[PDB]
RNA sequence: AUACCGAAGCAGAAUUCGGUAA
RNA sequence: GAAUGUUACCGCAAUAGUAAUUGAACUUAGUACGAGAGGAACAGUUCAUUCGGAUAAUUGGUUUGCGGCUGUCUGAUCAGGCAGCCGCGAAGCUACAUCCGCUGGAUUAUGGCUGAACCCUCUAAGUCAGAUCCAUGCUAGAACGCGGUGAUUUCUUUGCUCCACACAAUAUAGAUGGAUACGAAUAAGGCGUCCUUGUGGCGUCGCUGAACCAUAGCAGGCUAGCAACGGUGCACUUGGCGGAAAGGCCUUGGGUGCUUGCUGGCGAAUUGCAAUGUCAUUUUGCGUGGGGAUAAAUCAUUUGUAUACGACUUAGAUGUACAACGGGGUAUUGUAAGCAGUACUGCUGAGAUUACCUUUGUUGUCUGAUUUGU
């Protein structure tokens, strides 16, 4: 057994705690250092191997790729940090004036029984000329060194019975922390898309809690060197609008995703599998730095995508395939 | 446990020796 | 899972566990070498084996649900009620399935530079290249670590909280004028000045704080006069600085006492020759007035990512919120009940189930007990 991955004690929460960020680039424009989303099932994808010298070089090759259910990231605040001899410390936290019901639920377990006195008087302080809630920005500018944005996911968009919001801190790539806080404030209550941070062929890393076998499993894990193959937009239609297979369909498997994960929002395709099963929230990061190897730098296309259901063994790809061979079906037509 | 140095009439391949190190 | 404020969310990390590993192919190659066969090599690329984490794209040992097969039989073909067998296949157990498994410093052995010991010297003063130690990363989080943040019982007869005054208990790891702020060197640094502004010139300081600020009044009162509007106890007000443990530093203007800077008038006694002769706050308790806000958690209900049992993850006090359904998709089966007679033929790839998604219309529910609170 691995010595580093011991003891095997289970994680304390579904969300995996991120404790490392890709340094701090003082020259890059302001951008998010990571992304948050939810994990769906898995599928299959094939692409052309442009890698030189490979056995399957310049040939179509099948690769296993998972699908991450990514809801839009709506900013709710930002957190500043200051260097100290006792380690990094969060000097001040601020919020985006207004908070959705899902965000308020995160602070409540018996939400229905509670009088729902969530963020309210704080908004009353904001409901004026600003003063303290505006001087906090100046205080952050004066002393802060690294600023982490505070965002939550649109859980109600995800097909999850649990409507409680999930929130985590994300560091800002850009320098000039004044610009960091200015951009964060301007983005208060705004919605951020995947294209604003990640991009196709980027070697992102995945971190999440492992599957529980029902103590084996249910522990946080980090997987690095995973290449994105296509930015997905499940809000629209015809997600399979690739250059090949001009018979546009949807990435959703027949009858919906197995067990759970009926995609109804943005999604992303990532090379290989991801730790943990569906219904688990997964955070994405740029993998610190980008390797210069062809396996990490080369860009890839996409073609065949499997759509047959897995509620059994799998056969039918689309409902329109059932005709001709079955003759008459008086029960239906 | 593998390799890093100096030497051999060590052309190359290849081989041996003194030190580091398990 | 027990305790410091109540509860909960997002964070930091003192600390500890460390992780990768070997071979193979191209191009540098038939190149340098070399009579000759034979055959280097850095760097750039492509794969798998040893080991580790994952998930099921596929595979794999792994809902009597669909077709029919035997027996006890309803009378009788339609039914298997009871005990199972041949094809398809999940649900999980669970691997013979798949991907991935990182880049920066200081060193040493070692190769040099400057340069004495005494021409030389990689070493004595230092330094460049350079594998063992630490960093990056991953895993847990002091449950005897820390920061920020959502809210602070509308009646315990202001209940909670911060303040003003106001009486007690509680004790001190131990006041009895003042922690009375640069940096850098110790084979030199300040101070005041000059400036043709520098590693500069001039005068000079240390050799201890054995000092600096203050220190006089019944333990510190009343009052009179002189010189200035300086010093200072205290309530305000304009503004700046301090985020490392900033929680302090002040700054403008008056207001109000003292002023021992100087000169006078008042009382000190009896504690009897002394008995620390009681003056600081740390915490907590009770009595009023000046304001501020009025919430949260457990069980229940349940969920299924979780699941040996705990635990964990959820939904709900009026909106497609919770949940039933048949429908729809999904998976499965290949000729079912009968009727058309030509000794199996059209309905009939049929009906069909469907613990996965789906909940479109109807329909039912939406209200309880306990606890917390500086």
């Amino acid at each position: 057994g691995h010595l580093g991955f011991l003891p095997r004690k289970r994680a304390a929460s579904i969300r995996a705690r991120v404790k490392a960020f890709p340094k701090d680039d003082r020259s890059k424009p302001v951008a998010l250092t990571s992304f948050l989303g939810y994990k769906a099932g898995m599928t299959t994808i094939v692409r052309d191997l442009d890698r030189p010298g490979s056995k399957f070089h310049k040939r179509e090759v099948v690769e296993a790729v998972t699908v991450v259910d990514t809801p839009p990231v709506v900013v709710v605040g930002v957190v500043g940090y200051v260097e100290t001899p006792r380690g990094l410390r969060s000097l001040t936290t601020v919020w985006a004036e207004h908070l959705s019901d899902e965000v308020k639920r995160r602070f409540y377990k018996n939400w229905y029984k509670s009088k729902k006195k969530a963020f309210t008087k704080y908004s009353a302080k904001y409901a004026q000329d600003g003063a303290g809630i505006e001087r906090e920005l100046a205080r952050i500018k004066k002393y802060a060194s690294v600023v982490r944005v505070l965002v939550h996911t649109q859980i109600r968009k995800t097909p999850l019975a649990q409507k409680k919001a999930h929130l985590a801190e994300i560091q800002l790539n850009g320098g000039s922390i004044s610009e960091k806080v200015d951009w964060a404030r301007e983005h208060f209550e705004k919605t951020v898309a995947v294209d604003s941070v990640f991009e196709q062929n980027e070697m992102i890393d995945a971190i999440a809690v492992t599957k529980g076998h029902g103590q084996r499993g249910y522990h946080s894990r980090t997987s690095i060197n995973h290449k994105i193959y296509r930015v997905g937009k499940g809000d629209d239609e015809a997600n399979g609008a690739t250059s090949f297979d001009r018979t546009k369909k949807t990435i959703t498997p027949m009858g919906g995703f197995v067990h759970y994960g009926e995609i109804k929002n943005d999604f992303i395709m990532v090379k290989g599998c991801i730790p943990g099963n569906r219904k688990r929230i997964v955070t994405l990061r740029k993998s610190l730095y980008t390797n210069t190897s062809r396996k990490a730098l080369e860009e890839v296309s996409l073609k065949w995508i499997d759509t047959a259901s897995k509620f059994g063994k799998g056969r039918f790809q689309t409902p329109a395939e059932k005709h001709a061979f079955m003759g008459t079906l008086k029960k239906d037509l």
